[PDB]
């Protein structure tokens, strides 16, 4: 059972498990995005690398949540992981827009869990999200927004040219 | 506009811009204090160095606020910067007293913004102030209070002697 | 008072204080330009870096003037710092044009102060501007003019593309 | 005779020789000041070191003038060197006051020679004074003024104590 659990509500425990699912879902989404941009008929290596990096980051966030769950004496519970929302992700612009939507959904789940922790007077939970999640998410969304802006300015008259140039001169390859 | 902004109130945005003004004001105050102690008819190099260091620190705090403003998708807005409150700053004691007053005003602005962020349920803002501002300010005010105490004990019967000795043996030169 | 002042007119003293204000103003302008290009909906990092570097350079020029003021036995006097002329700076081209205008105004203030120093037979002042300001300003204006030319040749038919390419391939990022 | 002399007036040549005399005079003054503070009944080593350093600097300035005289094709002419104005130099304060008076006299001779060079349209002479003399002199006078201020604040009620402390904690020993 638990010899250690203290000030750790069932509501937070359950919300943490749900959040783990959301992060692993997001990881799966990024895995799919990365392999889509690796297709020979898409072939945007920097875009592939960007999303594959994110798949790892999201899996790592899930692992951190699970470690914390055990540190507090809650019980990790896993649920089915739904497949990503698309099988093909369109253009780099389409993909970066979908990524921002995803990140905003993760961010809102972080904020909701912070609020629950505040309401439950669980400062460890609140601190944990503050120290390892909230700023990481703000920085990532800023990066994506910066990317989106640059992608959009490159569409101009020649979408292919702009998409190639963004991948070559902004993304790491 | 903003593709990224999330959970970032107009009230916090505005308060952040005001705080930037207060930090740049404080930087300007320290610049003036530093050059006053550099005057040939004042000539207290360690006191000059102390305040010039602070001018840099305050400018850096303003820059951090502005970076954060952009990370959250708010709009930096600059206003006129008023000149420091004095053209001549008296003795080291006078100056350190004015510095403490200034720091307490900055500290109270930090606390007020934290409270606003708490009321707006903006944990990123709250965390940001906690991680980069609140303790830095507490440590600085403790240092100033320590300095003030030492300056006051040196006034004794011979103010000039005490003012020279404090600058030589406490402040870095 | 001053035990050191020699051959240092009140007119030069006053003009030096005014020039300090103009440099700190210019620094503030560059600060605003830098954070504008950091906006997620602008997102031109090399342009942000270019102007943030300039903000530092202009603050440094003000500090050098103030140091000199004290070396000659004049009295630094600070005035209010007006806010930059715009809250949003348009395109890179708009910004570089505004920067050149600013630099030409600083250059003319340098030249006017040199002429005053010559008329007052103050060779130290004249030398000081020659050694630390005049050539620095000529080199900067040449750089800006070079930049302007390249930005203008890239507008062509596709302004977004050209603006991205200039930032990627000319400016440091 | 001179195969090289060009644009080098007899008036400047003569003024350069006079200036050499003034620098060697100043060197002699500093030599005397240094050995006075080395007396067993004065015994202020940092004050001795300060003035002995200056004796060397002034001799070096004379040597630079003489080198320049030959570079321009003028004729070095030496005159008698008068002895310093005092045989005993009083207190550190007395000495630093006498040093400032001396430096202001050297500075005025520099300025007068610059003005002569300007009137004779001799830009090499003007440049030479600007590059090697005028700022060196301004910096030295600022240093002396800073010293004077600190010495004066230490007189207070206990002149001996203050004189010892200045020598120990400001001057290099
Ligand atoms: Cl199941
Ligand atoms: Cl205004
Ligand atoms: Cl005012
Ligand atoms: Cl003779």
């Amino acid at each position: 059972s638990s010899q250690i659990r203290q000030n750790y509500s069932t509501e937070v425990e359950a919300a943490v498990n749900r959040l783990v699912n959301l992060y692993l879902r997001a990881s799966y989404t990024y895995l799919s995005l990365g392999f889509y941009f690796d297709r020979d008929d898409v072939a945007l290596e920097g875009v592939c690398h960007f999303f594959r990096e994110l798949a790892e980051e999201k899996r790592e966030g899930a692992e951190r949540l699970l470690k914390m769950q055990n540190q507090r004496g809650g019980r990790a519970l896993f649920q089915d992981l739904q497949k990503p929302s698309q099988d093909e992700w369109g253009t780099t612009l389409d993909a970066m827009k979908a990524a921002i939507v995803l990140e905003k959904s993760l961010n809102q789940a972080l904020l909701d869990l912070h609020a629950l922790g505040s309401a439950q007077a669980d400062p460890h939970l609140c601190d944990f999200l503050e120290s390892h999640f909230l700023d990481e998410e703000v920085k990532l969304i800023k990066k994506m927004g910066d990317h989106l802006t640059n992608i959009q300015r490159l569409v101009g008259s020649q979408a292919g040219l702009g998409e190639y140039l963004f991948e070559r001169l902004t993304l790491k390859h």
